[PDB]
């Protein structure tokens, strides 16, 4: 049959791609080709419009199996060809060794780090439910799409998937349909050596529906039926157990050796001959397969055409919601949304930047419907919920509704991070956020790094940023955390000092389209600064206090900017004139013009940095660095600052020593370099 | 009864401690006091010998509840007093806001970051099983202790606990007994908002035994019986469901408000009066409670005394094993163990540092019985198993035995990290290790940071360190990872260049008693260096190529040292004389004398760093930095190096530019500072 020929085509494209590269993973592609064929036949998608908002989404969580995904995309006529498959795993190709959403048409997210993709699927499904609840009306199913995820044993072992699966079950996400590749083989061999849990019983305990397909090497009828069954269960995510043979068809099927290395040439020949292909030929695409797949594309394109007419009719019947939806699909924020950002003066009261963040969210959430977010069980500590708003919950619970805007993530930082990536991946201009303590953003590093690589505009509301949190002590107090994330490409790490800087940080975070944000916020109160503004702070770094005859410039962030200003006054009594620079986001600053940056950090003057955590990175901006390179302490916060000499006098002492150290030396800006 | 009085005493000590600090968490201590009383009555321990190797261990995974732990330790006459309780959460006290094993007698591990403690308990239990299998003989139960863990809803939400619980069930760890504080309250309120899974069904799916105690606010008889029941189930870890009221007794019992803030003064008065205490008194310790607890201590001390005689008899009957055990309990490695470390010359073949690591392990595992370790499903990629050795598995599986030395962690990096901490915490000189790709050590950051804070000598065998891994691409290639961990206090981050440096890295890792190690190792082959030795590399940084008339010194690590040596030759053709420094561990280097360090990085010469990942930190050691501050690429590794100009010519170009940039300038060592 043509379906059998399609499955063989997929299998052999994947094996031939791995063969050409002499690198990659043929086993799971061989085992999952029947399921991929069946799923893609059920999916609604347009290869010529990868952003159709009502498409079904597919996520390959076992991203090492990407030769399978690329083969599907090629066969369906995405902007990916057999010539691209021939360049699998080659420098600069459109077929990298793990799927990259920035590079690969039809890759919704970036996978390869195990466990992430299923969580991303939870986020795509969460977004779809929220979106549908916001826009659908009687006779107007604007959003009714499904989220299909493939995953393997490795993903099921990674704790992040447990977090997301518990939450997805709680949230009754009935449009999520995941498929477990139950092949009992991982890199170390049989799953009997390390993974003997009853997976199905665990997924039932989360509130998932289960369908089991005992012969997923051949039984595409049962796979299709499992999808139909899953669609009938509207209040539970479904896990479909696909019992497969890893490397199905290979001489080495059912072994760890077929997981992650190219097949032998003779093995590939016998695959071809028993499936009716020419063993002398590679990258074969039978025209009957193309025809069958093209029929499904043409039908899907008619579905999208009808959706476009539905959307036009929606705009007539619901003019306000229709214009809102159009604006979001155009990727535009509301006109002048930023006029809602709070502005402060030096006459205003001291406020913790966590509370300033609450106030910003309170003002902008009503103005910008595409903002949703939550906290990892720290809502009253992070201050991440706007008063009055409704939680995102299934209405059946009585605790919220899917139209809600506030997500109770529970104590699940890593899954929160990966779910945020999925919400961003959904599209429709979602600007989504997640709160925890800064020190516990580190629990989610696997996902945060992928936010950066995937270019998703997600935001971490990361409170309790330093020893300023006080008594909870060194297990809670960041030291390395900002250095870690600043050292990651493409992360904006805002550490606002005051009200105006906090508004600038949110302006950046919400306007972002390609850069994740971490907002490092205080537990403790900070004063409003003389010289701050949204305008200046939007530059990432700016001159807060200009001193034309400066003996030293102090560059600082966050809570240490006020400290620097107080130190300036101590220094004045010692006959030393200081300027102050505030550097709320190093990435944004770095992106400014060379001349702007040199206006902030000029030649001819020593520069001291002050920030109460690691000194790593700070030599980009300073000659000397006053930081905290040891763990913290459990005590009242002001006492901890005093212990470590983060006081006006302690800063002044180090500033005076810096001036003395450079006496008789020629000093050029830290921004200068040899290459 | 005295038991009722003891429970009230515990409850009121905890509440009074929180009250004195005006900070901390009274709710879980109130709810868990009956269970704590019951468990500690069953436990064997000596308050005057916290290191008795056959003690039962207790771990408070819900570490915010530490006022409870501190109250138990005080009541039992550990080196912690009521005066210390009065200083709860005060700077410098022995009663920090979360328990610290370095600071608190009787705190086995450091908790506070949720999820960690249960995993640490899995590691303590794993170590106990391995230790017992290694040493016990007929009539010689040298090791027969239990591991008791308290945990809450937060720990159960964190994915790391799922990983460890799946693995513990697989490993049939019957001496692990965990207690879930089933109080249905977290920081965001009811667990109904985010955590509605069937926890008990999930734990059954992992292969745990379950006991449910429906009235754990009062029923200490049932808690004691649950422990007895758990002890009879020798092939399954047990979860005891303790249904409690958070804040039991408080006016505000059963609410999130009692989780994490001090009680009102009037609430504390009514607690005291209804439990028969004086509402005008704080920190009361009824002498009858002290007497009852002292009886149990005296009995436990007689048990330890008998154990000491058993150990003496063991040494007579089993002289070799007895001497081995004594040496380990003394904290000493085998005499001259390091003579087993492989040594190389420049005439030897190029070898990847992952393979050099395999060879080291092959030589030292037979010589040092206290080395055990594993991989997170990357055994044939990390090369972490010595040929011939047996896996740590329950013998019932046929896949290993508890005397085994190699752990199949599965795809569970975070739990592996926390389990390693527990194995270290067990004691007996365990030197344990865990393999994964360097980029996925980041999945385990929560635990790695705790290795550093807890001062545990654990080792990560972190292969595939850079773009040198090639085709798996940017989702696998570290950029930020070394900067992150080097910026964390107390982490030795070895990046050995060759065979001799790899042996030095292991010498450091195995000799360590207070510093965790990460060994960043290559996929790709590297040459043996002219000038390397174990002796010199043991200094952390050393002069590889001395040049008395140097125009520049190039400092490099790992794969980039050979690159620097090749660049030296290119530079010689351009009329530029270079020296080369190898810096295999920045922490070890930093600990050397000022004069040694200045001999390596002298004044009067420009210094360029070269390392194919973030430049953060490198200004400690260099004037200019050549690094990789963007994500990688999917292609053949040599092509990626060429793309980013990590070639002899590219390094030479930047070295020449560095020399030119400093022409006419006075240059002092990067090691100099103003303060
Ligand atoms: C977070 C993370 N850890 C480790 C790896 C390395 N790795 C790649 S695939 C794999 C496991 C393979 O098992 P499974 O997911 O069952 O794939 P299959 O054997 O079915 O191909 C591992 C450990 C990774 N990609 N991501
Ligand atoms: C990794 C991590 N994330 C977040 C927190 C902040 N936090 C402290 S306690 C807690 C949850 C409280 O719930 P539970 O563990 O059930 O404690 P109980 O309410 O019973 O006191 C949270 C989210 C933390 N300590 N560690
Ligand atoms: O899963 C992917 C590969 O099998 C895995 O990353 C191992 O890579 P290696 O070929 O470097 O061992
Ligand atoms: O669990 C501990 C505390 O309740 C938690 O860390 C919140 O701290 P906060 O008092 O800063 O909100
Ligand atoms: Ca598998
Ligand atoms: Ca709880």
């Amino acid at each position: 049959s043509v379906d059998q020929k399609a499955i063989s085509t997929i299998r052999l494209l994947a094996v031939d791609a791995v063969a050409a590269a002499n690198s990659g993973h043929p086993g799971a592609p061989l085992g999952l080709a029947p399921a991929a064929h069946a799923v893609f036949k059920k999916m609604r998608f347009n290869p010529k419009d990868t952003k159709w908002i009502n498409r079904d989404r597919f996520v390959l969580s076992n991203g090492h199996a990407c030769a399978l995904l690329y083969s599907m995309l090629v066969l369906y006529g995405y902007d990916l060809t057999v010539e691209d498959l021939k360049k699998f795993r080659q420098l600069g190709s459109k077929t990298p060794g793990h799927p990259e959403n920035t590079d690969v048409p039809g890759a919704e997210v970036t996978t390869g780090p195990l466990g992430q993709g299923i969580c991303n699927g939870v986020g795509i499904a969460l977004a779809q439910a929220q979106f549908a609840a916001t826009y659908n009306k009687p006779d107007f199913p604007i959003s009714d799409s499904y989220t299909y995820v493939f995953l393997g044993d490795g993903c099921l072992m990674e704790g992040v998937s447990s977090e997301a699966s518990s939450l997805a079950g709680h949230l009754q996400l009935g449009n999520l349909i995941a498929f477990w590749d139950d092949n009992k083989i991982s890199i170390d061999g049989s799953t009997e050596v390390a993974f003997t849990e009853d997976v199905i019983a665990r997924y039932k305990s989360y509130g998932w529906h289960i369908v089991e397909v005992s012969d997923a090497d051949t039984d595409i009828t049962a796979i299709a039926a499992a999808i139909d069954e899953a669609k009938k269960v509207t209040n539970k995510p479904t896990l479909v157990r696909l019992t497969t043979t890893i490397g199905f068809g290979s001489l080495a099927q059912g072994t760890h050796g077929v997981h992650g290395a190219p097949l032998k040439a003779d093995d590939i020949k016998q695959l071809k001959t028993k499936w009716g292909f020419n063993p002398e030929e590679s990258f074969a695409v039978p025209a009957e397969v193309t025809a069958s797949y093209n029929e499904h594309v043409a039908e899907n394109q008619k579905i999208q055409q009808q959706w476009n007419e539905l959307f036009a009719a929606y705009k007539q019947k619901y003019p306000e919601l229709g214009a809102e939806l159009q604006r979001r699909l155009d990727g535009k924020l509301p006109e002048n949304w930023d006029k809602a950002l709070p502005v402060y003066t030096p006459a205003d009261a001291a406020v913790a930047t966590r509370k300033l963040s609450e106030i910003v969210l309170s003002k902008i959430i009503p103005e910008v419907p595409e903002i949703i977010g939550g906290s990892a069980d720290l809502t009253p500590s992070n201050l991440t919920k706007a008063k009055g708003t409704v939680d995102f919950q299934p209405a059946a619970t009585g605790l919220g509704d899917y139209s809600g805007r506030y997500i109770r993530y529970g104590v699940r930082e890593h899954a929160m991070g990966a779910i945020m990536n999925g919400i961003a991946a959904f599209g429709a201009n979602y600007k989504n956020y997640g709160g925890t303590f800064l020190n516990f953003v580190s629990y989610a590093a696997g996902a945060v790094r992928l936010s950066a690589l995937s270019e998703f505009p997600i935001t971490w509301v990361a409170t309790h940023d330093s020893i300023g949190l006080g008594e909870d002590g060194p297990t809670h107090q960041p030291i390395e955390t900002l250095a870690h994330f600043r050292a990651t490409p493409n992360i904006s790490v805002w550490r606002p000092a005051d009200g105006n800087e906090t508004s600038a940080a949110y302006k950046s975070a919400i306007e972002s389209t390609h850069t994740p944000h971490i907002l490092a916020l205080t537990r403790q109160n900070l004063p409003q600064l003389e010289g701050s503004s949204i305008e200046k702070a939007s530059k990432g770094g700016y001159t807060l206090v200009q001193q034309d005859k400066a003996d030293i410039i102090i560059v600082a962030t966050g809570s240490e900017v006020s400290l620097a200003v107080d130190a300036l006054k101590v220094l004045e009594g010692q006959g030393i004139k200081a300027g102050v620079v505030s550097l709320p986001d190093q990435l944004t600053f770095d992106k400014q013009s060379e001349e702007y940056k040199l206006s902030v950090l000029p030649d001819g003057v020593p520069i001291l940095s002050v920030e109460v955590m690691s000194t790593f990175g700070w030599s980009k901006y300073s000659h000397q660095q006053f930081g905290l390179n040891r763990f913290g302490a459990s005590g009242k916060a002001p006492e901890i600052f005093k212990l470590f000499e983060f006081t006006p006098e302690g800063v002044a002492e180090r500033a005076a020593k810096t001036v003395a150290f450079y006496k008789g030396k020629d000093v050029v800006s830290p921004l200068r370099s040899a290459f």
